[PDB]
């Protein structure tokens, strides 16, 4: 009586990589199986670029930014708040039979039973009978580790795919070693195709193909320099295939029911997954999850391709913060990076464990590449827009030009109002909000509803002409709330040489600001447009920092002088501070042995 | 291929009733020739000073006070998580032949096939040749109720061992009937010595003991008075014996191989016992475990003997509770008392009916006793700090010294750290935890982790001048959390007199606190400091109490008050379980009943 449902997830791919998208992609023979009676998603997105808060998306249908769990890996795991759970509990709760192999990294702490079954080895097998099933297999032939092979395999190991033939992204530098890198990851989308249709082949020989839902699909955009960590299209498309099971057509609109292979362009988001799956089982969506049922008995293929909007957030990962939103509609996608002085390419020791992203790096350095190359470690725009039907690698911002002047207050507003109304947690930083959200976002959210609209109207003045905020801004600087100081100071330096008449409060809160991030800001200023040496300073403040966390943020800053001005850091921390602790030391090693060398 | 394990285990005692620790212990000739091709360990302890929370330790390679088992005998079984299993169920699973005779003693629910067969006359003797076994005896003999007998023992029955040249413990009275009852157990120490060669001798005869590792120890301190119940070094010491099997000698390091007998002076803790016998069976350790196998190839007994931490655990004894812990690291002993005003002493039905626990307090009533003796029927110090190698016995308190200042705060943080990252879960009181946690204790723990920490931070505000924490302290007495409440007025409780201006705020939690055991809190603050006279109220209170361990924590509160005020309770009145649980109500209501 009721649909069971298999979602196969392969790690950090986007959908380039596979014939089924692509002319130059990797022939996928079971994937491309379930697509002859599948649905096939030519715009599915995450709505963030890493594993554990997509994951987290996915699992509540909800956005992790309002829940304080948009942090890589977590330092703190949030709990859920009373009137929202996961896909696998709701289901399970509803009588599914729930089993899960194996990868979870979620930023919330489980629900109790979570999963009938969660482990290696976990399987629809061990259900009663008649009782339905809800299957999660993630594969990891397609991690971002993968890429991390020595350079001398360019010479040593050879490649199935030809790496000679291949087409790379424009921001890339046509090398061998970036040919290369491509090549592996072709390769490896063949050797998951074969994973997966291990699975595949088993519930074809059961005879259960005809009463499930199959997803595939990646569980974030990836895997190449400049994807996985941004908000760039490339950190959040992934490929999307739903089988759709004959004996579960009724479900669907006519439209939907996959008869024969059927493209949808409609955006789809990892927010609308658990509704979808809550929807096929006939259970209620929560008033606090945010996405859609992208399949319904009403809704035809016309109307699913009405839509056209994608949220996407970015913060920490590892070690390496910045801040980043993300607002596509219709065929424009804008891009809002709040602290705009973090290149893209500001140091994390995970991704340039690749030999490509260090390549990328040092023919920068040498001056090697052109502008749209070159824009990942450069300064950013405060605003970019893009028209993704012309441009849909993003290389020319069209924020500058007359004809996208209305564009650009349209999306400008909108994101304003997305993150207004969530409201996105994230605008307080992490060494303050998740210790007290931790256990109720959402009661910390009602309270500090107002105030986050007034972060976000403070760091947004710097979008304006300097003299018009002026004075607005030099009230915030002189304000008794330390985080409208921050956000205040993160203006400041986002105008940069254009707020010089301020230089004497910002030398008063480098002095003696009771929050130590604000003096690291401050310092950051001084450093950036005044010829100040920091070293002393941050090194004094890395110390002294109360938590990890805070230490963290300033270590942050540490890099991007250190990355922008050629300087070297002696860090030494504080006195006063196991698979958490291994995760969290790491973070404090990797900035400590990179910061030690110009 | 594989070695054999063999756990001989005593009842109750401690080290210093064997003559192989102490120059006046017990001649045991048995355990004695064990010793001879083994290691002989000084510093072995338990965790925690009672059979089934040491043995859940043992079980487990993991402290039970973050998995809510903190609590003898318990309330409710908890359910292990996922990832956690028994050293019993790790080796069945991997092939061995596992006996268990018999006692278990276990404060988790028991995983299916926890034994190949766990019963009086289990043994290796079943194994199918050729493989491995791993067999755990018990031996009651050195059992606490072994010193139950009438004080007319002292003329009736004569002891082996002379109890005339007896050198009491400090604490004790040096009473006949004290050198008498320590007597009685060396003579037991005789006799389980004699029981335990039985299955030596059966080892021996079967050309076992090359292929098998041979452990013997206590399975946690005692068993005079101030021993077992309490995290005195008295409750944790045990004597430990590995003979080493001359076919497995290549797993070690040259160092601890036992050709001759070899001394071992690093501290081992119960939790270690776990991951150890894995080690030696070639098995990986799992990560919710917190010991450390200290049997390895590559460990040095110049290596093993720098290990000097370990950190014990008391909650609650029967029906009798009280929250305290330690912490040893070095040659240092600190002691955490988080409800002071409970001493040791506080009425146990089943310590008390050694005739030497009741002589003791009697002299106590009767002015007899000296400081040292005394402090264990007095309120307690928030903290004490003992130098272990100057003084043994923990009689001088050093945390009231000036050039012991850094250390104290050195021990304080370390306490504080680790149970914050433990967490442990018993500063949830055992009436709200254990029916939520039993189900999935990890997953309680992620939840509430912050909680606790914040439940450590308040109790321990009563270690801070009054005037530093009253606005603090205030606040979450006013706070709509109510465990913090409780903890609040934990810490006002502690602070006793210097709190007084609290009141108004306490008559409040008296009359109308949600959570009846805050209620409580509050009218023993006002019977201990303010003359109010508190049987009627508590006597209604515990027939309101929602469940069996909300009332029996306010009986605690009762016996609390009826021993430092001198006053009369009358309470009237939700299988072996049953009895159990029925048995701790009865012996409050038989005690309380009279002065
Ligand atoms: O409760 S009775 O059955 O009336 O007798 C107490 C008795 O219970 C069990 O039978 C124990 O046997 S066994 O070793 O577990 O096989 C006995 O040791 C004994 O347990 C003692 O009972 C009192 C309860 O008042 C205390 O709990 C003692 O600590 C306990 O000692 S023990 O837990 O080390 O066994
Ligand atoms: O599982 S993930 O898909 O989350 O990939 C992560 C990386 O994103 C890094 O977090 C790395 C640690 O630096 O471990 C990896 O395991
Ligand atoms: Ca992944
Ligand atoms: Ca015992
Ligand atoms: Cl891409
Ligand atoms: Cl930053
Ligand atoms: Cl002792
Ligand atoms: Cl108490």
């Amino acid at each position: 009586k009721r649909p069971n449902f298999v979602w196969l997830v392969s790690e950090d791919n986007s959908k380039r990589y596979l014939k089924l998208y692509n002319a130059k992609g990797a022939e996928m023979p079971n994937i491309e199986s379930l697509a002859k009676q599948g649905l096939v998603f030519n715009n599915a997105f995450s709505n963030s670029p890493v594993s554990s808060t997509a994951r987290t998306t996915l699992a509540l249908g909800a956005y992790p930014a309002k829940l304080a769990m948009e942090y890589h890996r977590p330092f703190e795991r949030i709990n859920l708040p009373r009137e929202l759970s996961t896909i696998s509990d709701y289901l399970t709760k509803a009588g599914y039979y729930t089993s899960n192999d194996a990868k979870e990294d979620y930023n919330f702490v489980s629900p109790e039973n979570n999963w009938s079954s969660s482990k290696k080895g976990a399987s629809w097998h061990n259900r009663k009978a008649g009782q339905p099933f809800f299957h999660m297999q993630t594969w990891k032939t397609t991690h971002e580790g993968k890429l991390h092979f020595p350079e001398s395999d360019i010479e040593n190991l050879s490649t199935i795919h030809n790496p000679n033939s291949v087409e790379l992204d424009p921001i890339h530098p046509n090398t061998e070693l970036f040919r290369y890198t491509y090549a592996r990851y072709l390769d490896l989308h063949k050797k998951v195709d074969k994973e997966m249709g291990v699975v595949i082949n088993q519930l074809k020989e059961e005879g259960l193909l005809e009463d499930t839902f199959i997803f595939y699909f990646g569980d974030h955009g990836g895997v190449l320099p400049g994807s996985k960590g941004f908000v760039s299209e490339r950190g959040l498309n992934v490929p999307l295939v739903v089988r759709v099971p004959k004996n579960f057509r009724h479900l669907l609109h006519k439209d939907l029911q996959a008869k024969l292979s059927t493209r949808v362009d409609g955006v789809i988001s990892f927010i609308d997954f658990a509704p979808t799956l809550l929807e096929l089982a006939g259970l209620p969506k929560s008033k606090l999850q945010d996405g859609e049922s992208f399949l319904s008995k009403n809704l035809s293929l016309d109307d699913l391709n009405k839509r056209n909007t994608n949220f996407s957030f970015a913060d920490r990962f590892d070690e390496k913060y910045d801040m980043v939103r993300g607002f596509r509609k219709g065929k424009y996608k804008y891009i809002r990076n709040y602290l705009p002085f973090n290149p893209d390419g500001l140091f994390s020791s995970y991704r340039y464990k690749q030999a490509a992203y260090r390549e990328w790096k040092h023919l920068f350095k040498a001056n090697k590449l052109n502008s749209v190359q070159s824009a990942f470690f450069k300064r950013k725009p405060l605003e970019a827009l893009y028209d993704l039907e012309q441009d849909p690698f993003e290389t020319k911002n069209l924020a500058l030009l007359p004809q996208y002047t209305e564009q650009v207050i349209k999306m400008r507003a909108g994101l304003q109002k997305k993150l207004q109304s969530m409201p996105d947690l994230a605008f307080y930083p992490e060494s303050y909000l998740v210790d007290i959200a931790k256990d109720d976002p959402i009661i910390f959210s009602l309270k500090h509803k107002n105030d986050i609209a007034r972060f976000i109207n403070i760091i947004d003045m710097s979008l304006q002409p300097f003299e018009q905020v002026k004075n607005k801004l030099k009230a915030v600087l002189l304000s008794n709330e330390q985080w409208e100081r921050y956000w205040a100071m993160n203006a400041v330096l986002a105008f940069g040489d254009k707020a010089n008449e301020f230089l004497p409060i910002i030398e008063k809160i480098r002095q003696s600001d009771i929050n130590l991030i604000n003096r690291s800001r401050a310092i950051q200023y001084l450093a950036l447009n005044n010829g100040v040496s920091p070293q002393l300073e941050l090194e004094d403040l890395v110390k002294q920092a109360k938590d990890p966390l805070t230490a963290l943020a300033i270590l942050n800053i540490a890099t991007q002088l250190h990355d922008t001005l050629g300087i070297a850091f002696n860090i030494e921390l504080n006195k006063l501070w196991s698979f958490h602790k291994r995760t969290v030391d790491g973070w404090f090693k990797a900035r400590m042995d990179y910061l030690k060398n110009i």
